[PDB]
């Protein structure tokens, strides 16, 4: 779909999740005040997070390469 | 739950969605650029409006309402 709600974030998790708990991950439009990482988790829960930090980056590379 | 997307409006549909789609709206977060209203449909279909639109005020009254 298309002319529907986009997810923002305007707080960041601020530690850092465990990594077998993450499940996905995309990043926010950058319509939103904030740039941000959402992860899901297993349980389908969704976290904000701030792309600026390193353990996300790790996160989304190894998300990526598999 | 909380420190979690909310959701935001960017575009308003254009057309006025018949009543008897509406299952459920809400309004947006004060946090994001616009002021939104966000109607739910049968199939669960979310769907960005301008509050300060006629129509909209009546659908948000007439759901309250009942
Ligand atoms: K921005
Ligand atoms: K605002």
């Amino acid at each position: 779909a298309a002319d529907t709600p986009t997810a923002c974030c305007f707080s960041y998790t601020s530690r850092q999740i465990p990594q077998n708990f993450i499940a996905d991950y995309f990043e926010t439009s950058s319509q939103c005040s904030k740039p941000g990482v959402i992860f899901l988790t297993k349980r389908s829960r969704q976290v904000c997070a701030d792309p600026s930090e390193e353990w996300v980056q790790k996160y989304m590379s190894d998300l990526e390469l598999s």
